[PDB]
């Protein structure tokens, strides 16, 4: 996986917009994920009892979780590929602590692209979406590498 500098800039450009309202983006993304794939909800004991979008939007746990997820992602994306140090840990965790499947990461990637497109359609075009997809794909592969490198078959 390799993105051009122009492609990383497209990614970083849309990401600055996400940072203008991390909380709102995290809620959109997480709800989109739980609505598209309800089984994923079972992996969160603090808000796995949330059923409606209303209950989801009112959840402080989901909101805070969205902010933590996006913050960690935003930090890895800014590395533009050299994110080993900001990844070794994002791995040891979901590998030994939560056991988050690779397929679920594919689910959240779809929610992220959908939400970014929906909230910023004027700039998040085919080029930007293609670069973000490549970025998240690179991200999934490296995480899967750390898993495998650690015995976990996510």
């Amino acid at each position: 996986m390799v993105l051009s500098e122009g492609e990383w800039q497209l990614v970083l450009h849309v990401w600055a917009k996400v940072e203008a309202d991390v909380a709102g983006h995290g809620q959109d993304i997480l709800i989109r994920l739980f609505k598209s794939h309800p089984e994923t909800l079972e992996k969160f004991d603090r808000f796995k009892h949330l059923k409606t979008e209303a209950e989801m939007k009112a959840s402080e746990d989901l909101k805070k979780h969205g902010v933590t997820v996006l913050t960690a992602l935003g930090a890895i994306l800014k590395k533009k590929g050299h994110h080993e140090a900001e990844l070794k840990p994002l791995a040891q965790s979901h590998a030994t602590k939560h056991k988050i499947p690779i397929k679920y990461l594919e689910f959240i990637s779809e929610a992220i692209i959908h939400v970014l497109h929906s909230r910023h359609p004027g700039d998040f075009g085919a080029d930007a979406q293609g670069a973000m997809n490549k970025a998240l794909e690179l991200f999934r592969k490296d995480i899967a590498a750390k898993y495998k490198e650690l015995g976990y078959q996510g």
